[PDB]
C-alpha cells in the first residue's frame, strides 16, 4: 500500500519545514501538500499536523543476542525486544558478539538478526567477537563477509582492555586487510569495530594502520570513545584525519559525558565524524532507548536539531553504506514521528510498514 | 540457616500425615512436632498450617534456551525465564535442544542451565538435538557425558517425524551404545530421551535394541507418548517390559489426552513406568506450568495424589537417578507447599532456599 | 520511478483483458485505464496497445557458470549472459552445478548469482551438484541453506545415470531430511532437485521416500522427465500423488518430445504439476530461449496461453515458495510484453525496470 | 547427620580460643558450649579435648595422577593414595599435569580427580602442562574452564627452565588473557600457575604482563618461587605489587629453603601473599606430607599457628576463590584436629565426614 503523510515539519535530516512525503517500501516524493490528491488506487494518509517527521533512528552496536557474563553465568543479559527498538525510535540495528563468543554463538546472531527483520525492523551483524582470532562462520572473516548478505564487518575486537586476547599489531592488520577486500569483492563497507577499553595504548594501533600501511582509515570504526576525555582528545585526532568515533550513548539511568563530547565535535566542525550506539543489552544493562534520550540532551544545551541527527542518521548510514538516514525520494521509507511540544515518539515507520501508530504497537509473536 | 516447616501434611510422595520437616539443603529430620525446640543456634520456621508439603517437581523435558523455528526464525521461542518454573512448582529441569541444532547452541544450553541454577533451581542437559548425527560439546557424545557433569544423555533424537534426519537402526545403537557406557564411566545414567513424531514406525527401533541387543530397556526414554491411543499402547507394551515413557503434559491453553493415558496407565499398574514433561518453551508455545496443572486435572478423576505425584517426583528421579522426588532423611531439600483447599502453589524450597514464600517470589536478576 | 504500463490485454496468467498495471518495484494496482491520470509526483507512462502483459518467465534450472566438461576441458561450456535471459522473457533463474564439482565452485555459482542479480536479473542456487556426498560453502547442506540468503535446495543430485555417484537411499534421505529441515528454519521451500538419467531404476528413490517416510513429496523435484515416454508415465504417477515434476524445454535447434509431454499432462488435468527449464549452459548447449521457444509450440498445439504459461509461471513460482508469476497487488513488478500478432518478446521488465524497451537492451557491463 | 565438635581449641585460622562446632556439610555454628544441648534429631558429638581444631589444608600444586619421566619411562611417579592425604591433614587438592603432556592425559587427571572426590577428598584441575601451546581437552583453554567444572586455570606452564618449550611473551599473553575471560564467563578465578625453573630471566614475563597490559596481578601464580634467594627476593617484589606466589614445601627427607622464605616474608608482612604446596608424586618423589611437615618447621621458629596457617588455608582460598581454609558459619564442613602437645593430625573431615578419626582411616576401595 502507498502511504502518504501530511502536515509535518520534515527534518531530512536538514530542515525543510513542512512537506508531505508519498512512500510504498521506498520514498516515492517529498513535496508541497498536493490539494487534489485523486489518487487512481487505494492508499493511506496520515494526519502528522503537530508532529516533526525524522529519520529512523540507526544504532550501530547492540547485543541483539544478550551480552553479559562478566561476573558470571549469572550475568548474562537478555536478548534484544522488539518492542524496545519501535518505542525508542530505532528502525536499523547493527548486531555483534561482545566478550563471551563461547556461550553465544554467532548463528544465533544471525538467527536473531532475521528475526528482527520479520517483524519490520532492519538489521546488519558484524562476525568475530572480542578475542582475536576472531570466531566466524564459515572458517574465515573474508568468507563470512563475502557468502553472508547481513554480515558489514567484524567487531566488535578488543583492544586496550582487561578481557582482549592481547592481539598483536600484525594479528590486526590481517583482519582488518581480510574485511577491506572482502568488503570489495562483496560491494559491502568491511567495517572493524574496536571495542577501546581503558588502557593506556588506546587507539595507537588504529594510528599504527593509517600510518604504516595502504589501509583507508573509513574501515576502522572504535567505539567507547566518550569513555574519558583523553581518549576523546585521541578520537578528534583520529576524525581530524578523516575517521568516525563511536560514543556509548548516555543510558537514561559525571563529569566528562558523550553529551560534553557530542558539544566538543561540534564546537571543532568534526560532528560528521562522529556516531552514538546504545550498546544495548550490554552489561547492569544497555537499553536501545539510549539513542533518543541522548538526542534529547544534547538539544537541551541549544544544538539544532537537524545536525544532532547526524550522530543517529546520517553517520552511521555513511559508515555502513546504507540507503538510510535521509528521507529523500528513492531512500528506505524509515522515519520516527515525534511531538513537536514534549519530544515523545509517537509513530515509527520502518520499510513503509507502521510499527508504531499513536502510541500504538503493532502485533508482535511474544509480546 | 537450618529450617522447619511445622503443621503441614506431608506427601513424601506417599502420604505421612502431619508432620515436621528440618532441613539446610538436605532433610535433616521428618516426624512429630518438638514441642520444646530450644535450638542452640539460629534457625527460621515456617507455620505451613493449612497447606499440603510436597517434593518439589521435575520436568525432564524443556528447552530452557527457548526453540520453535519449524516456521522460519519468527518462530524461535523465548529462553526459559526462572520465574515461570518458581510458579510454577517446577524446582528440578531437564535442558535439550530441538528441531533447530544450528542456531541454538549446546554451549548456551550449558550456560543457561548455569544461570538457572545460581538463580535457585537444579538443572541438566542433554548433548545432541532432533539430527542423527547428533551435535556435541567435544566431537563425541561419550566424551560429553564424561567431562561435563550437567549432561545426564543425548536428546531429544527425533524417530519417525517429518523433521528426523531419518536415522538408521545401526546409527540408534552406536549412539545408544555411547551414552550407556559413557554413563557406566561417570556414574550417570546416560540416557536416550527419543522424540516420538507421528510416523506409522512409532518405537519399533526401541523394541528392536532390547530384542536383538544386550542394551537394557532403561536408557531408552521416548516422549509424546500420548500423541495417539495407538502410539500410548505401544507404551504401555514398553512399560509392561519395564520402560519408562514420557507423555507431554496438558497445556493450560480433545478425544485420547495425556489424563486419559495417565488414568489408563494406573488401573493396569503402570503408573510407576510414567513420567509427564511440559516440552517448556515447545514449539504456539509449551509453558512449564503445564506440569501442576496436569497433576490438578488428574486429582479432579478422583486419584489419589501420593499416586498422582510419581509422574513428576519418583519416576523422573528413577530415570535420571537423582536423589530428588523423596521427603525424607538425606534426600534434597526441595519442596512445594500447596494451600488444601485451592490446591494452589503459594511457596516453593530449592536446596532449602525459598525461591516462594506466600506467594511472595524471591529477588531476580533481570525481573 | 512509479510507472504505468496502458492498453495491454493482461495475463497474470489468468486472461483478464484489457487492464492498467501501477508498479514500482511491486505491483501497486490492476485495473481498468484511469482517463483522469492527474498524479501529483513524477512517473512513466508506457502504450503497450498491440502488446500482451505476461508475468516474467521463471527458468528453475540454468547452469549460470557454465557447464559441460564431460567429454574433456575443451567442452566446458560459457557462463550465461544476462542479455540471453533479457532477450528471451526469463526474469527469474535457479542455477546450479552439474557433473563437474570439482573445477566449478560453489562461490564463483554465487557470484554470478549475485552479478545477475546486479544487472536487474532475479536469482537463486542450489547447493551441492551432481555428486553424493554434495559440495558444501560451510560443511554441511543444512548450514548452507539456514546461512546464505539465495541457498533455496540442494541439486542437481544424479540419481539412475551413468556420472552419479552411485548414491545408496539411506544416503539420499540424510540429504532429502537435512535440506527439509533447513528450510523450515530459514522459511524457504528446501527443494531437492533429482537429475534423473536413463537408467532403469528412473525415480524409484522418490517413490521410496514417500512411501517409507515421513517426508512430502513437495521438497522432491525431479528434471529430465521427458527423457522417455516410460520416465514421463513414472513422472504422472508421481504427479498424481501431489508431485512436481520438470521437464528439459525443447531446444530452439523426435518421437516423445517435451511438447507431447505437456500435452498430456493437460489432457489428465495435471498441467499444475508441471515446470520447464532450459538446462540452459548445459551439455552443443542449453539455451535460456528454450522456455519461451517451448510455450510457443504448445500454443501451436491449440492450449490456451492462460493454461500454457502455468509451466513457466505458477508452477515454479509454488515449488520455490516465490512472490513471483502473478501479475496482481504486491507481487513483484516483474513482466514481459509480447507483440499479439507475432508472439516476440519485445519489452522485459524485472523488480519494476525495464531490462528491455521496444527491443532496446539496457546498458550492460560487458556487452 | 549433624554433627558437633566439643572442647577443642579452634583457629579459624585466626586464634578463638574454647568453641564448639555444628557442622553437616557445611559449619551450621561456632560458640559457646551449649550444656543444654537436647537436640530433637540424630546426632553425633565428638570430643576434642586435647586438640587443636584448624580449617583443612588446602594443597594448591600436586601431580594426583603422577608425574616423572624426565629420566625414561623408569621414572614415572605413581598416582596420589587418598590414604596419604588424609594422613597428612590435606582435604583439598588442585592436580596439574608436568613435564609430561604425551603419556599423562588430561582426561585421566579429569578422572582421578573425580575418583579422589568421591573418596571424600575436595578437588580441583589445571588444563594444559608444561608445553607452550597447551595442551587442552576441547582444543582451546577458554572453552576447557567454561566447561569443565573442575578446571581452574592453566598450568603447570614452564618458564625459566630446561624442559620448558621455550614459550614468547605473545604465546604466554594469549594463555593468561585466554584463561582470564574464560575464568570471568565461568565465574572462577582463572589461575596461570607457572613452573619457574632456575633460568636466569626467572619472572620476567610476570612483570612483562602486568607492566605492559591491563591484566591484573592476581591470575599469574608463579611455584618453586623459593627455589633461591635471588628467585625468592623477584618473588617479594611481586607480592609487594599484589602477587601471590607459591613456595614448594620442605618434603619430610640447605642454606636457602622455604623455612627461611617463610620467616622472612612474615618480617616484611608479605605473608599474605605466599602459599606452599607439596608437588606431591612429582620427581625421588613429593609426598603431600610435605605441608603439614613445612607449618611444623615454621612453629619451631616461634611463629604463631594462626599466621603459618594462612599459606594452607586462607591463602590458596583466596587464589582460588574457594569457600574453604576458614572455620565460620556457611563455610564448608573441612577441619583437621591437631594433638596440642604432639602436633599430630588424629582427626580428618571433609564435607563433614570423618576421613579419619582418632588415627582410624575410613574404609578405602584399594586399601
Ligand atoms: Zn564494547
Ligand atoms: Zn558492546
Ligand atoms: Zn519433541
Ligand atoms: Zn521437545
Ligand atoms: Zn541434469
Ligand atoms: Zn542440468
Ligand atoms: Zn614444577
Ligand atoms: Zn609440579
Amino acid at each position: 500500500m502507498i502511504k502518504i503523510i501530511k502536515n509535518a515539519k520534515v527534518f531530512s535530516p536538514e530542515y525543510i519545514g513542512k512537506k508531505d512525503v508519498i512512500f510504498y517500501h521506498k520514498v516515492i516524493h517529498v513535496g508541497e501538500g498536493v490539494n487534489t490528491s485523486v489518487l487512481p488506487f487505494e492508499h493511506e494518509i496520515y494526519d502528522a499536523n503537530g508532529l516533526l517527521l525524522l529519520p529512523g533512528l540507526i544504532d550501530p552496536h547492540v547485543h541483539i543476542t544478550g551480552g553479559g557474563g562478566e561476573g558470571g553465568f549469572e550475568t548474562r543479559t537478555p536478548e534484544l525486544k522488539i518492542s524496545d527498538c519501535i518505542r525508542s525510535g530505532v528502525t536499523t540495528v547493527v548486531g555483534c558478539l561482545g566478550t563471551d563468543g563461547i556461550t553465544r554463538s554467532l548463528e544465533n546472531l544471525y538467527a536473531k538478526a532475521k528475526s528482527l527483520e520479520s517483524e519490520g525492523l532492519n538489521t546488519f551483524i558484524y562476525t568475530g567477537s572480542y578475542r582475536v582470532p576472531p570466531v566466524t562462520f564459515t572458517g574465515s572473516i573474508m568468507r563470512d563477509i563475502v557468502l553472508i548478505d547481513k554480515v558489514i564487518g567484524v567487531g566488535e575486537i578488543a583492544i586496550s582492555d582487561h578481557r582482549s586476547s592481547q592481539p598483536t599489531l600484525e594479528e590486526i592488520l590481517r583482519i582488518v586487510a581480510d574485511i577491506r577486500v572482502g568488503g570489495m569483492i562483496s560491494g559491502k563497507a568491511g567495517i572493524v569495530n574496536f571495542h577501546v577499553g581503558s588502557g593506556k595504548r588506546g587507539i595507537e594501533y588504529l594510528f599504527d594502520i593509517i600510518e604504516k600501511t595502504e589501509i583507508p582509515i573509513q574501515h576502522l570504526y572504535p567505539t567507547h570513545m566518550s569513555r574519558s576525555r583523553k581518549l576523546f582528545e585521541q578520537g578528534l585526532e583520529f576524525a581530524k584525519r578523516g575517521g568516525t568515533i563511536d560514543l556509548t550513548a548516555l543510558q537514561p539511568k559525571a563529569e566528562f559525558t558523550t553529551i560534553d563530547a557530542i558539544c566538543e565535535a561540534y564546537e571543532n566542525g568534526l560532528l560528521d565524524n562522529v556516531t552514538i550506539s546504545s550498546d544495548g543489552q550490554g552489561s547492569d544493562v544497555g537499553s536501545v532507548s539510549a539513542v533518543w534520550y541522548t538526542i534529547r540532551k544534547v538539544l537541551e544545551k541549544g544544538l539544532p536539531l537537524a545536525e544532532v541527527l547526524k550522530i543517529s542518521t546520517t553517520n552511521p548510514a555513511r559508515v555502513f553504506k546504507l540507503n538510510k538516514g535521509k528521507i529523500a525520494k528513492g531512500q528506505d521509507a524509515d522515519f520516527i514521528l515525534v511531538d513537536e511540544q514534549s519530544f515523545e515518539i509517537v509513530s515509527v515507520i520502518s520499510k513503509g510498514e507502521f510499527l508504531m501508530k499513536d502510541g500504538v504497537m503493532k502485533n508482535l509473536n511474544f509480546e
